[PDB]
């Protein structure tokens, strides 16, 4: 579970930075947009997500205009794990 | 915004586990061993007493009863003002 939460973070900032990336802004741009700190963005950029959590990363998202939707199904009686998933639509 | 956001997210989530574990007709104390946490942490997830949970806890604990969790991102609507975080039981 430890394991399974640094990888959501991982992917939850992939799409972040992803998205900063398509958006063409400049470190200070993306700071004043997301609505943190020049310090946070810097981290943010380097994949330091220590000071990020979970909800924090998805509200980023939300302030570059992505909605996140967290759908929660049984996992198939044909499958012995469930997972965290994170996709793009 | 900001704290608001969060509690709200983690209600639905919580919401969602209340549901799974309803219909799943699991005891408190076959929950707790299900989900390796103690029957008192079992007991504020019952009563919507979230202080102690973080939201990737939660979907966690959903994992361990079986739940898979799909996070999808998406550009928002044109006509709506704002994007959000939204919880879906499916």
């Amino acid at each position: 579970p430890d394991a399974e939460e640094r990888q959501t973070k991982l992917r939850l900032a992939y799409a972040l930075n992803a998205v900063i990336d398509r958006a063409r802004l400049s470190q200070a741009a993306a700071a004043a947009r997301l609505g943190i700190n020049q310090p946070k963005v810097s981290a943010l950029r380097n994949y330091k997500l220590e000071g990020f959590s979970v909800e924090r990363l998805m509200t980023l998202l939300n302030a570059l205009d992505q909605d996140v939707e967290i759908v929660i199904r049984k996992k198939p009686r044909s499958r012995a794990a469930a997972r965290i998933s994170v996709v793009a639509a």
